[PDB]
């Protein structure tokens, strides 16, 4: 009974392999499944046959379709795809109840950009035009969205892991978290970029300076799958962990994620790895407050009578990749009207009899203006 009842629940996930919402576009319609990516700002749709698609668009099915007569091409940091741009009506069933016209990218070719068996034939950039392609006179989905309705600029995440979740377009559903929601600014408007001024594993401070943590960036990217750290941080928190989880002991490339390990169904030891809790800027001049996230958020199953787990915190040169090990913790804000991401503890977020994730705060940590790196 929330007035946002009909939007929870609109994310599914196929074997973990990425949470995509049902999207309508064209007319007479064609619904396919659109991977939910906050890490970009195209939105794009398979449009020829691929042997890992099960539907496509089929634009000369669409009446009101219009040519932009401009090819486009996105590489990622996984995988491109190239296609042509132009314009349809587009609405979301289990979303607000309106239709936009917006663009559209009709991919044709793609190099490991789909994913076999992960049930999505495109994605949504739901970042800002900064980072589109060709260059940010290409208006992004949301930008079409409040731009042409009343739909209040805000949006957030629910990512259910293990697959489902909801997407909020518009408001918030207090069925989604517990506890209070806390919110960090939003450093910049091209991705949805953070600042994180503090890390600790169990407890314990990893003491680097905060101008590594974000180096050269810090971003909250629902379209990769791990926490992904720069170099320096990265080696540091895996000497941590190693550390902190000493009671057993895993070979070197499980923490690199080229090895899996697994346990008989339902024996995984959670408790001996630890839990791992980065501090964001809060809203007040000096004031932060923390999230933390468990073995259950940072070990992926891989899908017998055996849980076989991938360690998903990985190296980055590209900055501080806060992916779906960390949204998976937790009911994220996207409140774009007031420029901040809240957190909160995500009602679904997997954990076990003895710890669950937590946001907390405040907390004090001084000089943090000087913690963002600057281009
Ligand atoms: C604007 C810019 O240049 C850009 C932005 N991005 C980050 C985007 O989120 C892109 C969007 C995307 C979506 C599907 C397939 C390929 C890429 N994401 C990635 O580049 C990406 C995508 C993935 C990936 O497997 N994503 C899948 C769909 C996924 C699977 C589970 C899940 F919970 C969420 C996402 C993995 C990674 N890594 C490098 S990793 C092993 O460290 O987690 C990166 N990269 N470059
Ligand atoms: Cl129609
Ligand atoms: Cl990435």
């Amino acid at each position: 009974r929330g007035s946002f009842v009909e939007m929870v629940d609109n994310l599914r996930g196929k074997s973990g392999q990425g949470y995509y919402v049902e999207m309508t576009v064209g007319s007479p319609p064609q619904t396919l499944n659109i991977l939910v990516d906050t890490g970009s700002s195209n939105f794009a749709v398979g449009a020829a046959p691929h042997p890992f698609l099960h539907r496509y668009y089929q634009r000369q099915l669409s009446s009101t379709y219009r040519d932009l007569r401009k090819g486009v091409y996105v590489p990622y940091t996984q995988g491109a795809w190239a296609g042509e741009l132009g314009t349809d009506l587009v609405s979301i069933p289990h979303g607000p109840n309106v239709t936009v016209r917006a663009n559209i990218a009709a991919i044709t070719e793609s190099d490991k950009f789909f994913i076999n068996g992960s049930n999505w034939e495109g994605i949504l950039g739901l970042a800002y035009a900064e980072i589109a392609r060709p260059d940010d006179s290409l208006e992004p989905f949301f930008d079409s969205l409040v731009k042409q309705t009343h739909v209040p600029n805000l949006f957030s995440l629910q990512l259910c892991g293990a697959v489902g979740g909801s997407m909020i377009i518009g408001g918030i559903d207090h069925s989604l978290y517990t506890g209070s929601l806390w919110y960090t600014p939003i450093r910049r408007e091209w991705y949805y970029e953070v600042i994180i001024v503090r890390v600790e594993i169990n407890g314990q401070d990893l003491k680097m300076d905060c101008k590594e943590y974000n180096y050269d960036k810090s971003i909250v990217d629902s379209g990769t799958t791990n926490l992904r750290l720069p170099k320096k941080v990265f080696e540091a928190a895996v000497k941590s962990i190693k550390a902190a989880s000493s009671t057993e002991k895993f070979p070197d490339g499980f923490w690199l994620g080229e090895q899996l390990v697994c346990w008989q169904a339902g024996t995984t030891p959670w408790n001996i790895f630890p839990v791992i809790s980065l501090y964001l800027m809060g809203e007040v001049t000096n004031q932060s407050f923390r999230i933390t996230i468990l073995p259950q958020q940072y070990l992926r199953p891989v899908e017998s009578q055996d849980d076989c787990y991938k360690f998903a915190i990985s190296q980055s040169s590209t900055g501080t990749v806060m992916g779906a090990v960390i949204m998976e913790g937790f009911y994220v804000v996207f409140d774009r009207a007031r420029k901040r991401i809240g957190f909160a503890v995500s009602a679904c977020h997997v954990h076990d009899e003895f710890r669950t994730a937590a946001v907390e705060g405040p907390f004090v940590t001084l000089d943090m203006e000087d913690c963002g790196y600057n281009i």
